[PDB]
């Protein structure tokens, strides 16, 4: 489910119209951050949307979307150069 990630979405990455990440993070249940959902073109536009619709933090970073998106597929952990990046936008969602 589509919405539901987004929903459950603790921050999610754009490049904006293009690229969206949606990551997610909980004390105890994820040892890194987890891609739990990615798209590009419309899916990318779907994602955005409901994320606005729903008030889920949404943090423009082109580089680190676009670097996410090349590198870490849905469903998988972060790798170690993301790991700096990708704490600091948790805090800003926070």
């Amino acid at each position: 489910s589509l919405a539901n990630n987004i929903k459950k979405s603790t921050v999610i990455v754009k490049d904006p119209t293009h690229i969206a990440i949606c990551l997610y993070y909980k004390l105890g249940e994820t040892p890194l951050p987890l891609v739990i959902e990615t798209g590009k073109d419309a899916k990318a536009l779907q994602i955005i949307k409901l994320a606005e619709l729903y008030d889920i933090p949404v943090i423009e970073d082109i580089p680190l979307a676009r670097s996410l998106y090349k590198n870490i597929h849905k469903g998988q952990y972060i790798t170690e150069d993301f790991f700096e990046p990708v704490a600091q936008l948790i805090r800003i969602a926070i």
